[PDB]
DNA sequence: ATTATGACGCT
DNA sequence: AGCGTCAT
């Protein structure tokens, strides 16, 4: 009853980049725009392989992880764009930088946390409660909310998919108390106010186009920004969540889409994250863990505590390279060139990265894998990372890992290396 | 022969 | 520490 916490106490918002790789190219090169495209890796191999693609592609049935070769059977007019390539691997440098601008401008707004290349957590709240306060009582015209999805609405007693939002929005906005400072549904609604102008910001100021949720916590922000894109934004109440859970399959909450995930359905026989509502909480943490099932007991109704953490910049740096196949390192030379070739990328990102941001890494992560793993990872090894310097750092990931080396003879290296990683951690103030 | 990342949890 | 899970 009046005990019960309803997860209702924070206005969190996800932005999401749409296909960003696609739309940084796009900027770049015009003839990209309003066209079926995809960015590659490599192009040797099957014609590359793609790790984003535009809307118009995605029409025609192209992925991420396909071959371009595959991609162009499904369209063939798919354009592409080719990653850079320097130092024998890919670079994501562009990327990166254009990632920068975005965070640079949500970071105007409110103090951000920096989830994946191209996404970022907000908390709203004090800056909902400021709005509320100019506001002043004053009702929410459905002209600030131009791009925005109420998530259940319409609903109850057109053809269209405008119309369908619009009249979506009426419902919701015409339910509303403006009169009640603290009610969890006008902060929710003055979040997408303030979301809406983030949005025509990013676009105004880098031509980049995005999506967003806004909710009360991570979880259902995230949830809710991929309901409705590109270019769109959705609003998740608290009061929607038991018919949009009611059919909702578990792997698609963020942490359940993998083992967990699966647990959860074998061992409960349940096919929906509504379902859990019938576990006790002891129930849950018997199967899953106390912390997990704490977090299930909360989540299947809505509530999810995890903060929207102040960091805006990665934890740390890292540079990897894969070797497939017959092209797996066979020799001490080769180990060592290669070595070299990430640890030349690394110092470039690392000497950039200390006179940004003031900060230096202190510790150099050196990671393998062997022929024959089926783990991504087969040996990682740490070292201290003193200075930044290419020749120094690979020479002492080469002095880590020299002792996997199975061969007898000092030149050739058994078994092969099919993956490199060189990763900077450990950041401290400079 | 997906690849290149990056955060956080366990013991 | 070194490994695993999950994610973009
Ligand atoms: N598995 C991956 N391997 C390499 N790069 C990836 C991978 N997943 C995502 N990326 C890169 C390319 C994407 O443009 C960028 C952001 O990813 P993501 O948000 O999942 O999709 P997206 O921005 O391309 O499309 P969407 O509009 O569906 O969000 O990160
Ligand atoms: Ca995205
Ligand atoms: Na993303």
């Amino acid at each position: 009853g009046p005990h019960m916490a309803t997860g209702q106490d924070r206005v969190v918002a996800l932005v999401d980049m749409d296909c960003f790789f696609v739309q940084v190219e796009q900027r770049q090169n015009p003839h990209l725009r309003n066209k079926p495209c995809a960015v590659v890796q490599y192009k040797s191999w099957k014609g590359g392989g793609i790790i984003a693609v535009s809307y118009e592609a995605r029409a025609f049935g192209v992925t991420r992880s396909m071959w371009a070769d595959d991609a162009k059977k499904l369209c063939p007019d798919l354009l592409l764009a080719q990653v850079r390539e320097s130092r024998g691997k890919a670079n994501l440098t562009k990327y990166r930088e254009a990632s920068v601008e975005v965070m640079e401008i949500m970071s105007r707004f409110a103090v951000i946390e920096r989830a994946s290349i191209d996404e970022a957590y907000v908390d709203l709240t004090s800056a909902v409660q400021e709005r509320l306060q100019k506001l002043q009582g004053q009702p929410i015209s459905a002209d600030l909310l131009p791009s925005t999805y109420i998530e259940g609405l319409p609903q109850g007693p057109t053809v269209q998919k405008e119309g369908m939002r619009k009249q979506g929005l009426f419902q919701w906005l015409d339910s509303l108390q403006i009169d009640n400072l603290t009610s969890p549904d006008l902060q929710l609604t003055v979040g997408a106010v303030i979301v809406e102008e983030m949005r025509a910001a990013i676009e105004r100021e880098t031509g980049f186009q995005c999506s967003a949720g806004i909710s009360h916590n991570k979880v259902l922000a995230k949830l809710a920004c991929g309901l409705n894109k590109p270019n769109r934004q959705t609003l998740v109440s608290h009061g929607s969540v038991p018919q949009l859970f009611s059919q909702m399959p578990i792997r698609k909450i963020r942490s359940l889409g993998g083992k967990l995930g699966a647990s959860v359905i074998e061992i409960l026989g349940i096919e929906y994250m509504g379902e859990l509502t019938q576990f006790t909480e002891s129930q849950l943490q018997s199967h899953f863990g106390e912390k997990n099932g704490s977090w299930l007991y909360a989540m299947c109704r809505g509530i999810e505590h995890d903060p929207v953490k102040p960091r805006q910049l990665p934890k740390t740096i890292g540079c990897s390279k894969n070797f497939p196949g017959k092209t797996a390192l066979a020799t001490r030379e080769q180990v060592q060139w290669w070595l070299l070739q990430l640890a030349q990328e690394l110092e470039e990102r690392l000497t950039k990265d200390r006179n940004d941001n003031d900060r230096v890494a202190t510790q150099l992560v050196v990671s393998i894998r062997v022929q024959g793993d089926k783990r991504l990872s087969s040996l990682r090894r740490c070292c201290a990372l003193t200075r930044y310097d290419a020749h120094k750092m690979s020479h002492d990931a080469f002095t880590v890992i020299k002792n996997c080396n199975t061969s007898g003879i000092q030149t050739e290296w058994s078994p092969p290396l099919t993956m490199l990683f060189l990763c900077a951690t450990k950041f401290s103030a400079s």
